[PDB]
């Protein structure tokens, strides 16, 4: 058996498409087991509708998940990315570095 705690960034990105568009990206790097429970906040709530959700592996034991949306940020709004896994005693949140 192999366990790993998972790296998490937290990041907007416009695409470049459309840079009126902007997304607020949880990149979950490098887990092992899969199971995980990821979720973005606004204001500490669970954003219900997250658009995408990409998940890899690389090697067997090597998961990578991608879990972004739209959003629109504001100056007076605090965003951050929360992650459970087993790894993680506690639920760890990772807020935005805008």
């Amino acid at each position: 058996m192999i366990q790993r705690t998972p790296k998490i960034q937290v990041y907007s990105r416009h695409p470049a498409e459309n840079g009126k568009s902007n997304f607020l990206n949880c990149y979950v790097s490098g887990f092992h087991p899969s199971d995980i429970e990821v979720d973005l906040l606004k204001n500490g709530e669970r954003i219900e509708k997250v658009e995408h959700s990409d998940l890899s592996f690389s090697k067997d034991w090597s998961f990578y998940l991608l879990y972004y949306t739209e959003f629109t940020p504001t100056e007076k709004s605090e965003y951050a990315c929360r992650v459970n896994h087993v790894t993680l005693s506690q639920p760890k949140i990772v807020k935005w570095d805008r």
